[PDB]
C-alpha cells in the first residue's frame, strides 16, 4: 500500500502487530523501562489505527523506520544515536545493540504469585514476558518469540487451575525457558552469516540444509523458498519485524499449498494455527530421498561451458544434488564440498582431465573422526567432568578471554555430548556440528563485544566453516606472563541457590585457578576441585553458616 504501518496491521492484526513492534522497541532501546515502551507502543498502534481508516491521512505514507525511530527518540547513558538520516538512524540502533546487555537476572517468584498476577491483568503479564526476552536476547526471531509467548499462556491458563499449580507450571517454564536460549542462540548464527559473511553466504548455507530436509522437491522449488526465507531473516536481523513476521506468514502460506512439490512430512504441520504452523516447517523432520538418484554426469565435457553461463547457479545446483543425497553430512562440511569443487572448477577451466580426481578430494573423515573419537571420551568423563576437561584446556588456550565467557562457552560446548551423542551414527553429524557452530558463534559474539584475544578473532573473522577447525588449533597461551592472584573471589549464601548454580560457581573458581597458575598440572588441580566442593557440602551440612 501506500502507507506502510496499515498493511502490516491489516495482515498480522493488532495483536500480534502491538506484540511486534514492543519486540522491536526492546531490542533497540535495551535499557529503557517496560512502562515507557508500553506506552510508546499504544501511540504507535493507535496511530497506526488512523491509517488504517483512511491511508490518506497525514504521516501515514512515512515509512516504519522513520515512525519507529521518531518516538523511540523521545526518551549519563546516552550513545547518541538520533543521527539525523535513517539509513544512519537505523543502523545505529543495529549497531548499539548488547549482546550481554547486562540487566538484572529476572528471579521467578513462587507459583501462587505468579498465578495470581495472571488472573490481575493477564496483558501486562504477558507483555514483561516479551519485554525482558527482547532485551537480553536482541537478535531473538520475533515471530518465534511470539510462538512462546503464546506457549506461556498456555501453562498458566492450564496449571493454574490444577491441585498442584507447582508441579505443572514449573516443569514447563523450566522447558519453555531452555528452548528460549535455544532458539536465541540459533538465531544469532543466522544474523551473524548474513551481516559478517553476506547474502550469498547465508544462500549456500540455507540451500544446502533445505536440499537434506525436502529432497523430493526440484531445484528451483528450493531456491525460491531460499530466497524467501533469505528475506525473512534479512528483514529480522535488520529490526524490520513487520516485514519478518508478515512474510513468514506468507512463507509459511506459500508452503503448506504446495507441499507435494517440497515435501510429505509438513502433513500435520499446516493443521496447527498460523503461529504453530511456521514453528513446525523450520523443525519438520528430513524427507526420504527420492530412490533411483544418479550420483554425476564419468565428467561432462560441457562442464565449463554450464559452468560458465550460470556459475553460482551451478554451484547452488551442486549444492542441492548433492546436500539432498547426503542427511548424514553436515551444513558445514557440505559448503567446504561446495567450496572445494568450486576453486578446482576456476583454475582447471585440458579442463576434463583436470576435474577428474575433484570428488577424490578426506573433508568427511575429519568430523566422522571428531564425533566418534570424543562421545568416546564424552562417555568416559561425563557432562560435568568433561566440562572441566574442556574448561582448562580453553582457559590455557586463551587465559585473558574473561571467566563468564569462558563458562557459558566451555559449559554449553560440553553439552554437546548430552544431546547429539545418543542419535544413531548417521544423525550425529548434523546435530553436532551443526550445534557447535552456534555454541562458536556464541564466543564470537561475546569477544567481539569485549575483544582481548586475535586467536580467537582470528577463527571468528575468517570462514565461519572454518571456525571449529581453526580453534582447535590456536595453541596455548606462552606470553601470559602476568598471571596476579585473587584473594576476594575464592572465599564463598551460595547455598540457598539451586545445585546448578552451585556447579557453576565452582566452575568459574575453576578458570580462575588455572588464570592465577596456567602450568599447574591438572592432578594438583583436580585435587583444589574436589576440596572445594567437599568444604561448600560440609560448612553447610554444619551449624557454622556463615563463618566456614
Ligand atoms: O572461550 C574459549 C577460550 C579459547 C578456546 C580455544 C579453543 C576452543 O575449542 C574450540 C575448538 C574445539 C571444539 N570442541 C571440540 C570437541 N567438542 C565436543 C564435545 C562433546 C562432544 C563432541 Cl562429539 C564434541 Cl566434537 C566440543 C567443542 C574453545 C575455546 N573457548
Ligand atoms: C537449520 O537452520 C539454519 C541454520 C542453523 C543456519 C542457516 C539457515 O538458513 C538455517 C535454515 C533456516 C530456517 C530453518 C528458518 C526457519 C523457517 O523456515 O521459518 C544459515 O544460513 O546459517 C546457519
Amino acid at each position: 500500500h501506500k502507507s506502510e504501518v496499515a498493511h502490516r496491521f491489516k495482515d498480522l492484526g493488532e495483536e500480534n502487530f502491538k506484540a511486534l513492534v514492543l519486540i522491536a522497541f526492546a531490542q533497540y532501546l535495551q535499557q529503557c523501562p517496560f512502562e515507557d515502551h508500553v506506552k510508546l507502543v499504544n501511540e504507535v498502534t493507535e496511530f497506526a489505527k488512523t491509517c488504517v481508516a483512511d491511508e490518506s491521512a497525514e504521516n501515514c505514507d512515512k515509512s516504519l523506520h522513520t515512525l519507529f525511530g521518531d518516538k523511540l527518540c523521545t526518551v549519563g547513558e546516552m550513545a547518541d544515536c538520533c543521527a539525523k538520516q535513517e539509513p544512519e538512524r537505523n543502523e545505529c540502533f543495529l549497531q548499539h545493540k548488547d549482546d550481554n546487555p547486562n540487566l538484572p537476572r529476572l528471579v521467578r517468584p513462587e507459583v501462587d504469585v505468579m498465578c495470581t498476577a495472571f488472573h490481575d491483568n493477564e496483558e501486562t503479564f504477558l507483555k514483561k514476558y516479551l519485554y525482558e526476552i527482547a532485551r537480553r536476547h536482541p537478535y531473538f526471531y520475533a515471530p518465534e518469540l511470539l510462538f512462546f509467548a503464546k506457549r506461556y499462556k498456555a501453562a498458566f491458563t492450564e496449571c493454574c487451575q490444577a491441585a498442584d499449580k507447582a508441579a505443572c507450571l514449573l516443569p514447563k517454564l523450566d522447558e519453555l525457558r531452555d528452548e528460549g536460549k535455544a532458539s536465541s542462540a540459533k538465531q544469532r548464527l543466522k544474523c551473524a552469516s548474513l551481516q559478517k559473511f553476506g547474502e550469498r553466504a547465508f544462500k549456500a548455507w540455507a540451500v544446502a540444509r533445505l536440499s537434506q530436509r525436502f529432497p523430493k522437491a526440484e531445484f528451483a522449488e528450493v531456491s525460491k523458498l531460499v530466497t524467501d526465507l533469505t528475506k525473512v531473516h534479512t528483514e529480522c536481523c535488520h529490526g524490520d519485524l513487520l516485514e519478518c513476521a508478515d512474510d513468514r506468514a506468507d512463507l509459511a502460506k506459500y508452503i503448506c499449498e504446495n507441499q507435494d512439490s517440497i515435501s510429505s512430512k509438513l502433513k500435520e504441520c499446516c493443521e496447527k494455527p498460523l503461529l504453530e504452523k511456521s514453528h513446525c516447517i523450520a523443525e519438520v523432520e528430513n524427507d526420504e530421498m527420492p530412490a533411483d538418484l544418479p550420483s554425476l554426469a564419468v565428467e561432462s565435457k560441457d562442464v565449463c561451458k554450464n559452468y560458465a553461463e550460470a556459475k553460482d547457479v551451478f554451484l547452488g545446483m551442486f549444492l542441492y544434488e548433492y546436500a539432498r543425497r547426503h542427511p548424514d553430512y553436515s551444513v558445514v562440511l557440505l559448503l567446504r564440498l561446495a567450496k572445494t569443487y568450486e576453486t578446482t572448477l576456476e583454475k582447471c577451466c585440458d579442463p576434463h582431465e583436470c576435474y577428474a580426481k575433484v570428488f577424490d578430494e578426506p573433508l568427511v573423515e575429519e568430523p566422522q573422526n571428531l564425533i566418534k573419537q570424543n562421545c568416546e571420551l564424552f562417555e568416559q568423563l561425563g557432562e560435568y567432568k568433561f566440562q572441566n576437561a574442556l574448561l582448562v584446556r580453553y582457559t590455557k588456550k586463551v587465559p585473558q578471554v574473561s571467566t563468564p565467557t569462558l563458562v557459558e562457552v566451555s559449559r554449553n560446548l560440553g553439552k554437546v555430548g548430552s544431546k547429539c551423542c545418543k542419535h544413531p551414527e548417521a544423525k550425529r553429524m548434523p546435530c553436532a556440528e551443526d550445534y557447535l557452530s552456534v555454541v562458536l558463534n556464541q564466543l564470537c559474539v561475546l569477544h567481539e563485544k569485549t575483544p582481548v584475544s586475535d586467536r580467537v578473532t582470528k577463527c571468528c573473522t575468517e570462514s565461519l566453516v572454518n571456525r571449529r577447525p581453526c580453534f582447535s588449533a590456536l595453541e596455548v597461551d606462552e606470553t601470559y606472563v602476568p598471571k596476579e592472584f585473587n584473594a576476594e573471589t575464592f572465599t564463598f549464601d551460595i547455598c540457598t541457590l539451586s545445585e546448578k548454580e552451585r556447579q557453576i560457581k565452582k566452575q568459574t573458581a575453576l578458570v580462575e585457578l588455572v588464570k592465577h597458575k596456567p602450568k599447574a598440572t591438572k592432578e594438583q588441580l583436580k585435587a583444589v576441585m574436589d576440596d572445594f566442593a567437599a568444604f561448600v557440602e560440609k560448612c553447610c551440612k554444619a551449624d557454622d553458616k556463615e563463618t566456614c
